[PDB]
């Protein structure tokens, strides 16, 4: 059936703003088929995300989503009209070169399209913590020029939560710039 993601719980559904960036993190928003699983204090629907969003009073301008694991919600059922995208990333190994490109063009395409707003691109995992910071630090690391251990801590600050994935950590740390042409 649908079934409650391991730790989805234990963490902070929406984070903080970056300042500095337009990124803002958080954990898979749930489709009502999952809410009969959840106490209604642990319930988190994508509702409750876009009420987070303007509470903070931001507005978010694109979704990336980077689960694969379970139909979460369906993009056409949301409180709409923010475009969405699909970036599969994939098991524990350090997302690969191939992804971080997918993420890198989606926001640079959005950034250069919205350079008037102060839209948010908001990007999702599981947890919002792991792949998603990954991803996040990484494009700050490579196209601002933020050094990694600023780039973590930015993340994590405006999360609620610490980056855990030490293979990801090392990588964003001592791994290389991923450049292309
Ligand atoms: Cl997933």
């Amino acid at each position: 059936g649908n079934h409650i993601p391991e730790r989805w719980k234990d963490y902070l559904p929406v984070g903080q703003r970056m300042p500095g960036t337009r990124f803002i993190a958080f954990k898979v928003p749930l489709q009502k088929s999952f809410e009969k699983k959840l106490a209604p204090e642990e319930c988190f629907s994508p509702l409750d995300l876009f009420n987070k969003i303007r509470e903070q009073n931001e507005e978010l301008g694109l979704i990336i989503d980077l689960t694969y694991t379970q139909r979460y919600y369906k993009p056409e059922d949301l409180p709409e009209t923010v475009p969405y995208l699909k970036i599969f990333t994939v098991g524990h190994q350090v997302p690969d070169d191939e992804t971080i490109f997918k993420f890198k063009h989606a926001v640079n395409g959005f950034l250069k399209e919205n350079k008037d707003n102060d839209k948010l691109i908001g990007v999702h995992s599981t947890h919002g913590l792991n792949r998603t910071g990954y991803l996040i630090c990484r494009y700050l690391i490579d196209v601002e020029g933020v050094r990694p251990d600023d780039a973590i801590e930015l993340f994590n600050r405006c999360r609620g939560h610490c980056l855990e994935r030490q293979n990801y950590i090392e990588d964003l740390q001592n791994g290389p710039i991923r450049k292309n042409w």
